[PDB]
């Protein structure tokens, strides 16, 4: 027990993100309340009513409450324009965010986030997409808008929700993170993954070299598709684009769909029934119309749902800012079922929240970095002076 | 409003006694279409309405 | 008054709470005709709103 | 001693059905104040008033107020909006109930199931069915529609009441449970069950082979019959789903049903009459204008059954939510009785309520499921640990 | 017009009348006020009305 210039150091660095998964049909199948006899049955329906109550919520006031803006992220207000207060949220947000809260440990090393004028301009447009259109596609469709990681602005996540696919394939072929920015570039996508991470692993996983019969299938598509991905998708809207998007998410490529998510019912369906602007300004138009309209669902649903005070289990949105969002250890899926349930991975999450995740297993994309920089100065001791000091103790 | 020689504040609305008068000033008028709506919304999963029935009735009978 | 399922009964006039869900076991009178009539007049021979006015305006002046 | 890792876990799971017997009969005889003498006797009428005395309370307020509530499923008010009580509830209902309350033991480990959005639905028509129109058909007829397993509306536990004739008389063979869902299904008939699970166990049990003479009248009918509750119940109404159900209940089929089925009276006095409706259309009406007017009818219990004021022995069903439903093993009848009573329980049921609970109930043909799930993660202590630490205790 | 004809203060002496011109002025007076401040504070975003702040930019005090 010698003494060498010590102290105790807080950090946080690492990364994260988000997918539309089956995940909230599961949390909108109508469990909560279908089956509640409170003769409620007064007014008409109850289709969508339950499931939008989904967003509003789960994404400026819940999450981007704290997590967003107390990340050292000082947030424009025309994101958070309106801060908002949905009572329904059930008891699915209070627990949801709980749930998925945008936050690692301490005590441990990471963070969360990449792209949050991008994610919400996409999340807004899915419940505008979605909890306007016709609110319940049965998984088939409406789940493959959400996680077909949709039509960008150029910048989306997805590049990352589509990296999974990529990655799953290849078993002995290690990528390095690089492959991570592959999402958007020209040429950058037939040079380093598709030519050099790919004649090197790719002519490995499946080396085809098919003749007089076009590498069709066989990991030559998935990179295609990459390629497209690449340039095809970047240079603007158009047919051109969504054909070209769809031409490479649609047919012939119904084994590179097949890698990752897709049902000719959100290309064809929701791809032909979106108009490749209802991911880039729809996203803007969904946040200064569809936020204000946002409104007028949420008034609605402060006035229409809130007409539930008759039943007892609502609570309002009374600003986090004091509540904080974040903290789970939302890291690392936590699920795996076999005639009973299994919760694994690393993150040391918790013990009264983890078993109980069961409602929500929170799961953010996240990267991970190994990241705990003990940063240290020695203006003021050479190791070697210690060195001496502690040498000077053995001597004697 | 309604003036002749003498002022005559009129119509539904019992607003109030204090105000009521003093509104001279400004008149506040919103074009308002009215709803007569008082909706006791009430559910019954507790209490068919006969229930209570027999449950009088079984007072009125004694 | 509409029954479904379970009863809901809406009372366009606030009238009780006690009695309302008591006096449902049967009666609910007759067709009344409504007449939104609140008669608030006011003769003016004391204060011509003017006058009023004029004094509120002698406190918005200094 | 060694110990590694214990822990001590209760559960629950296991089948649970019920049938329409002629038990009831025996407990609505008139037995329990037909002989008494207070000259109650004031111009009345008392030959359903005492039979009907039970159904308000066995299927709603006794057994549906803590066994199926309380068995963790989540419950709409619409099957229970009148959560009204009945006092007439004389000795038979209080012990009724303990003497069929659902719910298995833990020390063992079993509970119930078999559609209440079905058996009830179909229970509340019985109550209306019979308590309405013919208040005593005299054993045969009314226990007849009841035991039936009565037209359903495609749910109907009667697929198991049914299973309890085939599995009967076929001794050689004996089947797997896959032979429970023989309910409904266009091929339950024309494949497994019929064909496989009979031209292999039924090729035997009855091996007719007729020549010229069609086959049928020798339990391949009973195959057939089974073919049509496979292919001509499911397909609708068409009236005729009674004139063939009654036709595979009745027309010759008569040497086919009386293995396990009733008089054919109940089929067209009962089922013709009653109109394929009363079993669907019925129960959702005689739930929601028959249990309104179970109401009028349990005002015929607080009113009529409350007429019984002096007397001095009704008053049952003060509580529920804490009086429980569920712990007695009135599960597996296995009740004989010759010269004198003797009464074998499967289950170590009791000792104070056996013998007590035999002067009447013992509930309906469980399924019984072995299942004591003490599952066991090992990502603590890998097998080899243990015995490793163990066998360090045996090596010196 | 009658809230602006300019009663409130036209007839008050305390030599004001060094700075020029009183036509709109009082008018104006008008709004910057009755549609922000005073009706949208309270009225509109408590009306269960969560509105958005590009209309209310600016909460003004006049």
């Amino acid at each position: 027990a010698s003494a060498s210039k010590a102290a105790a150091f807080a950090q946080g660095g690492s990364s994260d993100p988000v997918p539309m998964p089956g995940k909230y049909p599961v949390v909108f199948s109508t469990g909560a309340g279908e089956p509640t006899r409170d003769q409620e049955f007064a007014l008409p329906v109850h289709k969508a009513f339950p499931l939008f109550g989904s967003v509003s919520d789960k994404y400026r006031r819940n999450p981007r409450y704290a997590e967003f803006r107390a990340h050292s992220e000082f947030t424009d207000g025309v994101f958070g324009t309106h801060l908002a207060v949905s009572s329904l949220l059930r008891l699915a947000q209070q627990l949801v965010h709980a749930h998925v809260n945008m936050g690692l440990p301490l005590g441990d090393f990471a963070p969360l986030a990449s792209s949050d004028v991008r994610i919400p301009s996409a999340l807004a447009s899915v419940v505008n997409q979605f909890g306007e259109f016709s609110s319940p596609s049965i998984g088939t469709r409406f789940l493959l808008r959400d996680f077909e990681h949709a039509v960008s602005r150029v910048v989306f996540l997805a590049d990352q929700l589509w990296t999974n696919g990529n990655s799953h394939h290849i078993f002995a072929r290690s990528w390095l993170p690089m492959s991570n920015n592959d999402g958007n570039f020209k040429t950058i996508v037939a040079s380093r993954l598709l030519e050099f991470i790919s004649a090197g692993d790719l002519s490995i996983l499946p080396t085809v070299l098919e003749d007089a019969v076009l590498s069709g299938e066989v990991p030559e598509a998935w990179e295609q598709v990459k390629d497209l991905l690449g340039d095809a998708p970047g240079v603007g809207q158009v047919d051109r684009r969504d054909r070209f998007d769809f031409l490479f998410k649609s047919y012939a490529d119904v084994g590179q769909f097949t890698t990752a998510f897709t049902t000719q019912a959100a290309s064809d369906v929701l791809t032909e029934l979106g108009l490749p602007w209802n991911s880039p300004s729809a996203g803007h138009l969904n946040w200064q119309y569809s936020t204000k309209q946002r409104f007028t669902f949420l008034a609605d649903t402060w006035a229409k749902l809130s007409a539930a005070y008759s039943q007892f289990f609502e609570l309002s949105s009374g600003l986090a800012t004091r509540q904080s969002a974040t903290g789970s250890h939302a890291q690392m899926v936590d699920l795996t079922s076999v005639e009973g349930v299994t919760v694994l991975k690393a993150a040391l999450a918790l013990s009264a929240p983890e078993f109980s995740l069961a409602a929500c297993f929170p799961p953010s994309c996240i990267f991970v970095g190994g990241l705990t920089r003990r940063v240290v100065v020695t203006t003021s001791l050479s190791v070697s002076q210690r060195a001496t000091e502690f040498c000077q103790m053995d001597w004697r």
